[PDB]
């Protein structure tokens, strides 16, 4: 149970983040999700329900990240999922993406994470959940930068686990495979896309499970995992 | 919620298995453990309650594992505890426990799951959890047999996992570091132990900290997480 | 050998980078090495000998990589180990100094990559050699946008090297651990100190030792290596 | 150069052993071979040449692994390649061949590292390389029990690195993925096989380019790399 704890998700108003958000609230957190679009932020929030409420905010933009900060000051929970996820060869790369794939899935979190930790580590207690991808672990063509983007937050992980942990605040990683929203036919029909045959369970993830993975981590049940990574990936990484 | 579901946990009558066991028999399982002493045994499982039942099993002896997996057949969940764990240098180290430290650690478990595993495949759903060790993954003096038995564990758990998968058959490892049981007088005293202090959270486990890790991969909530590592110990693997 | 192979070291006018550039021009490379300061960046070139040449270089500034790729186009080794690495706990970080590092560390070596590869791919072979560090994959405090920089450059790896592995280009990274330019003093005394005292071999390596990592993965010996890490760090990964 | 030191190579009558034998004789060592057979052992020795000796042994007897500690007794690098890889499926796998593997892949192996360690700990230098897989690495079907040992032969190189290297003797894996002895036709011909075609380099490899690898980390070239993994495969891991 989750009462009495204030949890931050940005990227918050779809997918992983949504469900992610919806989980802790049912379980008595108080959620606060953020986005780009404010009436898809507030329908998200009615969605997820519970008094969760919404906060506009643009990880690559430093202000917005401070103004986000300041909205939400107190938070014992941090799930680090907002993030933008072009694909391209290295050689079809520009540079104007490179640096936008950066500055909002790197440097956007990591001062929001520098902000929200100096509280948790105040007050002695916290978890922080980074949403990373097994892009970041294995090499996937067109994922370069969005891999290598990810893969600095799992080192962000490490060592932020070893900078806030002796004030008993916990910091790990999601690492999600193939994600897809099911769709109503999906129960339905025999054919097994290429995605999923490559995977032990020979399936793709709906974002709630990714989610069961977040609230895990982020609840006291984890009490003793800190600097981890959790895969969630149906055996991508095993395999 | 593991309503219907059967559970057996080898080495349950004490330490990570009896509490693996306590929290899948208070979350409805029908909960199975072994281990090598009757009167203990049954005292354990008179301790876990709702219904838990003892089967006296010695995991080094073949014919005992034959009995077990004929006593407790048809199994959804599987919790793969038991083991010992002496240690000596490679120098020291004896041919006598070198042989008992495998036939007990990875031989029992592996033809235990050979049994278990077709009931899973057959009927289409399935956890299987194998307890390895911070020791399997960094190297610590004193522990090389102890930790290379567990090593063999955890590509167990990615082969199995590729074996298992089609089948809705999950196999993953909790990776466990310093756990002791909690005495009363632990919330007392400044006295900090050189174990803990090189761990980021600065404590060591117990043992119900590292169950909830096993109580997680076990049950649906992880119905997308397979042939992966779950590492609870305070932050030992990352630093 | 390395007869007739074009190595070009970015950052190797001292260092790990110098004694790279070293051992791969006493094996017949024609080698360019690069830096930032023109007086320092020949007399390099006239120790390391062999008709190695000096191409000044800031990997942080893109007109400037531009320029280095401009007047280093065929290369059939490239050696990534300019980096800055100016350390500050996470409370502590600025924006500034963050930006600089990934700009210098991740940007200008990600682009000089995209530009060097596509001349390898086009031949049917080449050698990358990332240099990243063991803050990348442990936990130190003081060092999180340095390790998440060389984070970075580990999935960079792996994704290269599926990418561009189909055309016989091999990417691979070099982990280094503690390492220290050796004093004459060294051999004689006693203390050790504790950077030391914490590895299995109870000293920091001289950056030659590194360079023999980086000559082996750039030069035919490792002609099936690819998508790793070569950890050089005195045991610092594996405790 | 290797002029001076002994190194040992069970298993060196053929594949990545007799490559690795060919090449530290190359280099000046005095080179020891093992095999279960003395006709194949005598002619691998004079294929070596340079006085490269045979010695029979079973490494799955430990009377064997006794005499042949005894008759190499001194021994500055040892390679440990000997053993056996059936496969078979969880569900068909064998008491007997299971008992097999490990008695012959990590028994022997443990116990003769355990005799050759002891000297190379007292005269104060050593390196020790075991040949693993990249199935002890990721699950491939049927390779259960053979992945399992080499698994617990990567565990033991990072407790060893731990336990010997404070008297300067290193010890490594060299974890190989797809290898074949090229043919007199392979350079002919289009077809490419659905394993190479798995692999970023699009090939297997011959054991010789394995044995650079072993070459390298048994070489002071890697006098300060100990306690890891050098993956030769081709990409295998990285994808
Ligand atoms: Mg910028
Ligand atoms: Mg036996």
């Amino acid at each position: 149970e989750l009462e009495g704890l204030t949890a931050l998700v940005t990227g918050g108003t779809s997918g992983i983040g949504l469900e992610s958000a919806r989980l802790m609230a049912a379980e008595g957190a108080d959620v606060v999700i953020t986005g780009r679009d404010a009436q898809r932020g507030e329908q998200a929030a009615a969605d997820i329900g519970h008094g969760a409420r919404f906060v506009q905010a643009d990880l690559g933009d430093l202000d917005s990240v401070a103004d986000l900060a300041a909205q939400a000051p107190d938070v014992d929970i941090l799930v680090n999922n907002a993030g933008i996820y072009p694909q391209a060869s290295t050689f079809d790369q520009d540079v104007a993406g490179f640096q936008q794939l950066f500055d909002t899935n790197v440097r956007g979190t990591y001062f929001l994470v520098a902000a929200a930790a100096k509280g948790m580590v105040a007050r002695g207690h916290g978890s922080i959940v980074n949403i990373t991808t097994l892009a970041a672990h294995k090499g996937f063509p067109g994922t370069s930068v969005y891999g290598a983007t990810k893969a600095a937050l799992e080192s962000l992980t490490r060592t932020w686990a070893a900078e806030f942990g002796a004030n008993g605040v916990r910091v790990n990683s999601v690492s999600p495979g193939p994600t897809r929203t099911p769709t109503t036919l999906e129960q339905l029909g025999d054919f097994i896309d290429d995605v999923a045959a490559g995977l032990p369970l020979r399936r793709t993830a709906a974002p709630e499970e990714i989610a069961q993975a977040v609230l895990f981590l982020a609840s006291p049940r984890a009490s003793f995992v800190t600097g981890s990574t959790l895969y969630v990936d149906g055996g991508g990484y095993a395999v």
